[PDB]
């Protein structure tokens, strides 16, 4: 489970599903998903020139979903691993064959698996600057 990855008081809580419930247990949605995530990230070292196929960068996104405005569904200094069914179909892309420092949009499309109410299926863009291929360990105000 990734709350053996990143250090969690709440339960043992599986692996991260791409499309992410803003729906929580204060409206009864999820379960004890109540945390911000009291942890400690492995060491990264900067990525030279573009972002690989295979390859890890500190990623930023935020922006609407087919024109809606969807609060609780973004990230800033989120350090991506591509490729994972930890994150969303659209991080099969969206950062490779590119640099950081750069920004750009792209159009992900959310999956049938999708555990929200008003969010089910439907395409989200993120016109955002790609944050960093370089460390990012425990981002704060700096």
């Amino acid at each position: 489970g990734i709350a053996e990855a990143a250090f969690n008081k709440g339960e043992t809580a599986m692996t991260i599903n791409g499309p992410w419930a803003w729906s929580n247990i204060d409206t009864s949605k999820v379960g004890s998903g109540s945390g911000s995530g009291s942890g400690s990230q492995a060491t990264w070292k900067e990525k030279d020139g573009a972002v690989e196929a295979e390859d890890r960068v500190t990623i930023d996104f935020t922006g609407s979903v087919d024109g809606e405005e969807f609060e609780g569904g973004k990230a800033s200094d989120f350090v991506l691993a591509m490729g994972q069914g930890r994150m969303i179909p659209g991080f099969e892309d969206g950062i490779k064959g590119h640099k950081a420092g750069e920004e750009f949009t792209i159009d992900v499309t959310f999956p049938e698996e999708y555990h929200a109410e008003n969010l089910k299926g439907k395409a989200a863009k993120f016109a955002i600057n790609l944050k960093k291929v370089e460390e990012r360990e425990l981002p704060e105000l700096t």
